């Protein structure tokens, strides 16, 4: 059963290939998830050299199966219900006054390792805007992620807004439109409307010379 795969600490591997305004890059990530505590620890490395977009703009793209669902809300956890076969996660991320990311990922088990395998395409970015001109602070706010059932597609629709802080006190809005559908045949839980409360801490390994991001995340389901 899907939820039983997450009762302990689960190794995580993330692999992203990106192209934003023709700037190609790849990111690999390793760490672990403890869904009992809603906890994720991951270190991401840009394997192609310098990341051509700010690290924070990738956080949402780079495993909502690691959310903590309280006991009373267990019947609303789509993400674990689809495992081990997994789900497809697709998004469009509209950066206000700027370009968009379109992403397709498969989140599934490969042996004991939970894998997030992603392709990302960014288009219509301004070369001196907040994204390509690297004007976003290396930090991350706490958000509510709003989940609803999509019966027609046997999955979920997810919508939320990320606010990336800029030095002058303004924000770069990143409007997220998301859908998840199962990879496998088997039964999945289609939830009633609810949200995930998220928080993320970004940091650096002072002795890592590669372009990278260390991430600590806690996510709990509510309502």
């Amino acid at each position: 059963k899907g939820e039983e795969l997450f009762t302990g600490v689960v190794p995580i591997l993330v692999e992203l290939d990106g192209d934003v305004n023709g700037h190609k890059f790849s990111v690999s990530g390793e760490g672990e998830g403890d869904a009992t505590y809603g906890k994720l620890t991951l270190k991401f490395i840009c394997t192609t050299g310098k990341l051509p977009v700010p690290w924070p703009t990738l956080v949402t793209t780079l495993v909502q199966c690691f959310s903590r669902y309280p006991d009373h809300m267990k019947q609303h956890d789509f993400f674990k219900s689809a495992m081990p076969e997994g789900y497809v996660q697709e998004r469009t991320i509209f950066f206000k006054d700027d370009g968009n990311y379109k992403t397709r990922a498969e989140v599934k088990f490969e042996g004991d390792t939970l894998v997030n395998r992603i392709e990302l395409k960014g288009i219509d970015f301004k070369e001196d805007g907040n994204i390509l001109g690297h004007k976003l602070e290396y930090n991350y706010n706490s958000h509510n992620v709003y989940i609803m059932a999509d019966k027609q597609k046997n999955g979920i629709k997810v919508n939320f807004k990320i606010r990336h802080n800029i030095e002058d006190g303004s924000v770069q809005l990143a409007d997220h439109y998301q859908q998840n559908t199962p990879i496998g045949d088997g039964p999945v839980l289609l939830p009633d409307n609810h949200y995930l409360s998220t928080q993320s801490a970004l940091s650096k390994d002072p002795n890592e010379k590669r372009d990278h991001m260390v991430l600590l995340q806690f996510v709990t389901a509510a309502g």
